[PDB]
DNA sequence: CCGAATTCG
DNA sequence: CCGAATTCG
């Protein structure tokens, strides 16, 4: 159809505990809402076997598969895939980079994109190099192609205006829908108690950036996901996800 | 004749390499100077044992003598005790505090203080508000009494500033021989290698503060102690101890 | 007990 | 993955 969807979501693999059971929590939202896309940062080797199986009808494609990795899943029957390609962060002392996925979708070409940009308030100068190199690829993409980026930013809000601000052509679909409140914090330690944190901070550390032709990629909505806490008493992640759904015209 | 000598030593009981080597190498320095008071910090309970038996010249005053703790030592037949009294630092997050001892020396009273401020350049704030209480405490002793506080400050540059600099009757021993540079750093990772810190870090944490009233109290000399690396290849302590005589007027 | 990298409630 | 506490070369 017209309309398309996709949840991104760190899903902190680098958490140990209950991760069997958070794995299969992650894979009740994906079966509950069936998104096109699902992009994941934080995945292991282990959770990625976990979704090979529990999550079958997406083609996983990875951008590592050591240590701790971002994956971009497609739906079969939805999306067919066309290229990969791993843009590197030179500075990076995470092993972070750029994951980039060019497809086509409902009868439309889409370049796919996702990163885990550096961790920590002491990174700051790293992440926004990183975001810059982001921004800088959805840019140059090919004219023809639908840009969407959708990743964990870690970003600080005085951080993106320290950096000159968004492109006049790359849009935050969270702004563009009027920077709505009940999903504006991606990452709240009042609300989420995973990390055991006493302190209560909350961050829109998760962000929506798409690169489209005037009219031509119009979000419609933005959910928390992951909201359900689990039988052991702890959510699938940290971090909430993000379920976005869009329309395509033309 | 009217003088007072004594040594200040962080002995570094949380090294828990070689402690008793290092242990015996303490004592061996306080036989060759044998000065009439120690102040020791990070005493712990056995290193604080091993000194009653191999250092039985002297008298030791101690604390709680849970966790690690500071000392006074005081050379019988030379230093009579009276009291002592334990002043707490209520937001110390290291269980640290003030020890006081008070005795009779060649017929003099003195009030002799020892502490281990709070420690690492992230609790700057809690060490200055220490050394306002120990500063604090040397005003109110009496006034016929001398006091002198000695122990590991671990003062930077500029926090003594920050702090409002020291009162007008308070004196730092080092300062007042003219900033002598043979015995300004006490905490020297490039001198000693105890610690094994790849990068060379000089601090003068280790200091002497003396009220006294005008022209009673000289200081003399000021000089390291524990420069002699042991038998183990290490140094008693990752500090240099300080030996100090004063003429008292 | 430096201070950068790591842990942890 | 906050940010004070711990670690270790
Ligand atoms: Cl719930």
């Amino acid at each position: 159809s017209s309309t398309i969807s996709f949840i991104t979501w760190n899903i902190d693999g680098l958490d140990g505990c209950n991760l069997p059971e958070r794995a299969r929590g992650v894979c009740s939202c994906l079966a509950l809402y069936s998104p096109d896309v699902v992009f994941l940062q934080e995945v292991i080797p282990p959770y990625c076997a976990y979704l090979k199986k529990r999550a079958a009808s997406y083609t996983i494609i990875t951008g590592n598969e050591e240590g701790y990795f971002t994956a971009i899943l497609l739906k079969k029957g939805r999306v067919k895939f066309k290229s990969q390609e791993i843009i590197p962060f030179p500075n990076t002392k995470m092993m972070r980079n750029l994951l980039c996925v060019n497809v086509s979708l409902g009868g439309n070409e889409f370049c796919l994109m996702t990163s885990h940009l550096e961790s920590t308030r002491e990174h700051s100068a790293e992440r926004i190099r990183q975001l810059k190199t982001v921004l800088g690829k959805m840019q140059e993409a090919p004219d023809s192609t639908t840009v969407i980026f959708a990743g964990d930013t870690n970003l600080r809000d005085q951080e993106v205006i320290k950096c000159g601000g968004l492109p006049d052509n790359v849009f935050d679909a969270w702004e563009f829908l009027g920077k709505p409140k009940h999903c504006q914090y991606t990452w709240d330690t009042k609300a989420n108690n995973n990390l055991r944190i006493p302190a209560a901070y909350k961050h829109r550390f998760d962000r929506i950036f798409f690169r489209a032709e005037e009219g031509h990629l119009i979000p419609q909505s933005l959910d928390l996901v992951g909201l359900e806490k689990l039988d052991c008493g702890r959510f699938p992640s940290d971090h909430w996800g993000l379920l976005c759904t869009l329309n395509v015209v033309l």
